[PDB]
């Protein structure tokens, strides 16, 4: 069993970086992926899970863990610039980080921590590099199949759970039936919370909660839904170099989508037009209307355990306002 | 085009029955299926869409309608005892009856009426004879695909909108874009409201609207809002689906013999897979009569009572027949 779960060409350099970076906000996942040779998701997940004793706690065989994580990782599409396994690993680590706020100390069961971190790692698996709305305007097969509701998010979940079915990949094989049913329902609810069409409702829920303690599932689970959705939308609150990197990729993906939407004669989807999308304006607008309202609330929830996040978010917002 | 959409051996019998029965509570859908050579769904739908002027209003070509309906009808499985095209024709006619209550006069737009009646016709298409819970308990493919959520209801929808693809089957071809898309959303919301795990939630919405009507004082409820209206239609198609126990006893009993056959087949499969046998699915343990009284006390009667309270006094006959049927089964224990 190697130190990082799967063998890499740079075990000592990755170990140094993991020991300094895994509990920090602002991890260079791109470099982890280069040093691990395509294995940021696999190595990040493995070491998060050991650090939180989750393999021991849930009797997960560490070989079975690595084998499953390698399958999921190779199910993300390398040739998709943003929605690949690097994005998954970033989301995973940012979720791991979010959980450590003092204000949330001693609150979540282990099973709930297991759920949210598993969700993060799988939440974009097999993404094809187009949006839900594009699936729906082309009448793509998955859009028809899911009746327009959460088309990708549903697909991500389906793929993740079909992989658990493969010979010697069943990482939850040693939970009881009751813990496996409650785990499955939690994972479903969590990855579904990554669907943008839920953003308004989850955030009204979080605002309501802050405007008041939590030992009802109902509240905890609403906090974990907001949390994974925060991690997913963390990029603009990351150090600027990392924000810009993630952004260049997202836009390259969107623009590529705009070309199939242009080279099939349709109403080019939003921010997807190479010709006349204002990239710096487009980010300022995403912050003001989407990302800032979310992070402000989250940060209000965990007062003051996440002040840095809200500070960098505000700086990158101003930086872009200037470079338009 | 033949008088009833498809040709039948018994046009004049059917004419007579459709002329007298289709605005009544409790229509003998089995006999209409026998008389039309297995086309109850197609002939009932054609005839209701005629009586509502829905072909004319939405510019639906009658040959296109008939073609689409035959395909839907075919895609119900005739070997499933209960969830076949006869169940669909029952649900469709019953939803048609329920829209007539005087307390609903002019509440709904034509496109809403179009939606709920289309929905009813498709709402169980391709049903394989086993529940959601079974597909989830077996991790069947559908259940994995849909993440345990309204599994069949989602598949019924998928199959119905695909058939609309097919060459010369797009009944909604002449609606505008903003219309096909508002229709599509409504139809989805309406077939999803037939998933039983929505029952409690839907019935609480309906309770809210009843209490909201009783306190209004023009005793009329404000329904300018689409989202209130859709709640009512959701409850209504769900009522229609669960209308069997409030149907004339003879009919309720026939529907029920079919439903128990399907249930018992599923518990056989469960047994064979060494799995928990679902409620009402065990031929070795189930007591049919007791189970009906229980389903009526706990699910059916609270739903209908609330529906009847909303449209009071327009659906009195329904609650009465439901209570007499309850009491008949109690005495046969
Ligand atoms: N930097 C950004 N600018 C604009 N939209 C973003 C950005 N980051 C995330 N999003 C949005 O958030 C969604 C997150 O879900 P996913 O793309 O499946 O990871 C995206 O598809 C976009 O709608
Ligand atoms: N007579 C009955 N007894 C028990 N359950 C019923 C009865 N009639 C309808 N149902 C239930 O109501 C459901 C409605 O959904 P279907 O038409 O898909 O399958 C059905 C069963 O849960
Ligand atoms: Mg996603
Ligand atoms: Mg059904
Ligand atoms: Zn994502
Ligand atoms: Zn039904």
């Amino acid at each position: 069993l190697p130190i990082h779960g799967v063998e890499t060409p740079n075990d000592n350099e990755l170990e140094e970086r993991f020991s300094l970076c895994l509990d920090e906000w602002g991890v260079d996942i791109f470099e982890i992926d280069r040093l691990s040779n395509g294995h940021a998701l696999t190595t990040v997940a493995y070491r998060i899970f050991q650090k939180r004793d989750l393999l021991k706690t849930f009797c997960i065989d560490p070989h079975v863990f690595v084998r499953y994580l390698l399958r999921v990782e190779s199910t993300y599409h390398a040739d998709v610039p943003y929605h690949n396994s690097m994005h998954a690993a970033d989301v995973l680590q940012t979720a791991h980080f979010l959980l450590q706020a003092e204000a949330l100390d001693d609150v979540f069961s282990d099973l709930e921590i297991l759920a949210v971190l598993f969700a993060a790692a799988i939440h974009d698996v097999d993404h094809p590099g187009v949006t839900n709305q594009f699936l729906i305007n082309t009448g793509h097969e998955l859009a028809l199949q899911y009746n327009d509701a959460s088309v990708l998010e549903n697909h991500h979940l389906y793929m993740a759970f079909k992989i658990l079915t493969e010979k010697d990949c069943d990482i939850f094989a040693n939970l009881g039936g009751k813990k496996r049913q409650t785990l499955r329902r939690m994972v479903i609810e969590l990855v579904l919370a990554t669907d943008m069409s839920k953003h308004m409702s989850l955030l009204a829920d979080l605002r309501t909660m802050v405007e008041t303690n939590l030992d009802n599932y109902a509240d905890r689970i609403q906090i974990l839904q907001n949390m994974i959705h925060c991690a997913d939308l963390s990029n603009p609150a990351k150090p600027l170099r990392l924000y810009r990197k993630w952004t260049g990729r997202l836009i390259e993906e969107f623009f590529r989508q705009g070309d199939k939407e242009r080279e099939l004669s349709l109403e080019i989807s939003p921010m997807c037009d190479r010709e006349s999308v204002e990239v710096e304006k487009s980010q300022v607008s995403f912050i003001d209307f989407v990302c800032h309202p979310l992070w402000e609330t989250w940060c209000d929830l965990v007062h003051p355990c996440a002040q840095l996040i809200l500070d960098t978010l505000e700086d990158n917002r101003d930086w872009y306002e200037c470079h338009i």
